[PDB]
C-alpha cells in the first residue's frame, strides 16, 4: 500500500458504454522497491459477477522482468505472448491501451511495445480491473480516431485562464512538423503551437488580424517523432503555461485578450488520440 487516495486497489470500473476502436485507456502509477507485479484486465461481465471473459490480460512482472498478455474465455487460458518489462522495481509506470478494429496497441511510457490481435469480441469488454503490487495515480478512458487536420469549437466558455486544454498525440514517424491553434471567434490566433523536428525547435506565435508576430523559439523541443506525447495548454491569468509529458517546457505571454478562446485547429504530420477540457 502507500495512500488511500483515489483509485484504491483492487480497481474495478464498469464502462459507461462498450469499449470501441479508436478509445484509449490510460493507466498510470507508482511501484515500491519490493513490488513483484501487477494487472490490468479488460474484463467481462454484468455488474460484479466476473470472472467470465477477460479479452485481454495484462500482466507486468517484476521478479520475471516482463509484461505478459493473454486471454481468458469459455473457461480457459490462450498462450501467453510476452515483451520485455523496462522498469525496475520503484519508479513510475505508464501503459495505454489503445483499441483498433482488429488489435489492442498497448504502449509503456508512450512507447509503442505491442500489438495483440483480438482472440474474442472486444464487445464484450464491460469492465476493466487494475490490481496488485501499484498505487494508481491516474487513469482515464475516451478518445476516438480524430481526423487531422482537425477542426472544432471549445465548449461555451472555451480555453479561459483556470482551464487548460489537454491533448495526447503521437508526432508522425515520418513527420517534419505539425501545429495547434487555439483561436478567437474571429479567426486570430491566441496561440500557435508548431513543433519543427527539421529544425529542433517549437515555435509559438500569434496571429492577429491576418498577421504572424515575433515568433518565441528557444526549449530544445521535448517531443520525439514516433513517441505519444501528452500537451497541456494551462491558461493563465498573464500567459499560457505550456506543459509537454508533464513537464513546463514554455510560458507565452498573451498578446490577445484571454477568455473567449473558443476555437480549436489541429493540422500536419501528427495522429491525435485524446482532447479533453480540464
Ligand atoms: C513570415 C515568415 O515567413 N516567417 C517564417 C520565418 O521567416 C523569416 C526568416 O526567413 C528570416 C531569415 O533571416 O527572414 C525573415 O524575413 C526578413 C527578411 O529576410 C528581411 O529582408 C527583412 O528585413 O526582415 C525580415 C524579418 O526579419 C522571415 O520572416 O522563418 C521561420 C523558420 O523557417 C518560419 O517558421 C516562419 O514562418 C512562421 O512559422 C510559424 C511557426 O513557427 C507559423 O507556422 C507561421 O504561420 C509562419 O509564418
Amino acid at each position: 500500500m502507500a495512500t488511500e487516495t483515489n483509485y484504491p486497489v483492487p480497481y474495478r470500473s464498469k464502462l459507461t458504454e462498450p469499449f470501441e476502436p479508436g478509445q484509449t485507456l490510460i493507466i498510470k502509477g507508482k511501484t515500491a522497491e519490493d513490488s513483484v507485479r501487477f494487472t490490468i484486465n479488460l474484463h467481462n461481465t454484468s455488474a460484479d459477477f466476473s470472472g467470465n471473459d477477460v479479452p485481454l490480460h495484462i500482466s507486468v512482472r517484476f521478479d520475471e522482468g516482463k509484461i505478459v498478455f493473454n486471454t481468458f474465455s469459455k473457461g480457459e487460458w490462450g498462450k501467453e505472448e510476452r515483451k520485455s518489462n523496462p522498469y525496475k522495481k520503484g519508479d513510475d509506470i505508464d501503459i495505454r491501451i489503445r483499441a483498433h478494429d482488429s488489435k489492442f496497441s498497448i504502449s509503456v511510457d508512450q512507447k509503442e511495445v505491442k500489438e495483440y490481435e483480438h482472440r474474442v469480441p472486444l464487445s464484450s469488454v464491460t469492465h476493466f480491473s487494475v490490481d496488485g503490487d501499484i498505487l494508481i495515480t491516474y487513469i482515464h478512458w475516451g478518445g476516438k480516431y480524430y481526423p487531422v487536420p482537425y477542426e472544432s469549437g471549445l465548449a461555451g466558455d472555451g480555453l479561459a485562464p483556470g482551464k487548460s486544454l489537454l491533448i495526447f498525440a503521437t508526432p508522425e514517424k515520418k513527420g517534419k512538423r505539425f501545429h495547434i491553434n487555439l483561436l478567437k471567434k474571429n479567426g486570430d490566433i491566441a496561440l500557435h503551437f508548431n513543433p519543427r523536428f527539421d529544425e529542433k525547435a517549437i515555435v509559438r506565435n500569434s496571429l492577429i488580424s491576418g498577421e504572424w508576430g515575433n515568433e518565441e523559439r528557444e526549449g530544445k523541443n521535448p517531443l520525439e517523432k514516433g513517441i505519444g506525447c501528452d500537451l497541456e495548454f494551462r491558461n493563465e491569468e498573464y500567459a499560457f503555461q505550456i506543459y509537454v509529458d508533464g513537464e513546463r517546457f514554455a510560458t507565452y505571454a498573451h498578446r490577445l485578450d484571454p477568455h473567449d478562446i473558443n476555437g480549436l485547429q489541429i493540422g500536419g504530420d501528427v495522429e491525435v488520440t485524446g482532447i479533453q477540457m480540464v
